[PDB]
């Protein structure tokens, strides 16, 4: 059979080093339980404004999060999907 | 809640072995069949060595795991989280826009 094209790999490749970031992973975990302003989001990382909405104003861009203050969302199912699989996987211990 | 700072580096650490496109690929392949790492060889297009040494890491953060038949050890995703988290990354990497 055929593996995926390599361009492809290294697009997934680059996708998942995003999330090789246990700060991001940190957001990421909030957002899965629910939808949240940039305010409730750094009450609960315990820093700023202007830093939250930073590191997701990244996490936009590259298709983990989506917003409408602002609100921040998991972008979709493929992405709640992921992060639990991932999650629940590793809790198997 | 925000998972613990600890759980958040191991979680990290399953990822940075997802971040690589040799891994990646043999991934996709398991993803159809469970295969040994000489099948694996073959279809990349890669020595065997360079198979297992990639292997490796997807063993230890449980990506994969193997069954024995005689003299052939043959290879899978872990489990159906393994399953979910590829399909679901590759379809969110091919979507809409
Ligand atoms: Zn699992
Ligand atoms: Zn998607």
């Amino acid at each position: 059979l055929q593996a995926i094209a390599p361009e492809v790999a290294q697009s997934l490749a680059e996708f998942f080093a995003v999330l090789a970031d246990p700060n991001r992973l940190r957001l990421l975990s909030l957002l899965a339980r629910s939808e949240l302003s940039v305010g409730d989001l750094a009450q609960a990382i315990g820093v700023s404004e202007s830093a939250v909405s930073h590191q997701l104003r990244s996490l936009r861009n590259l298709r983990l999060v989506s917003y409408r203050h602002v609100y921040y969302q998991l972008q979709d199912h493929h992405i709640v999907a992921l992060y639990q699989n991932a999650l629940d996987h590793l809790q198997e211990s």
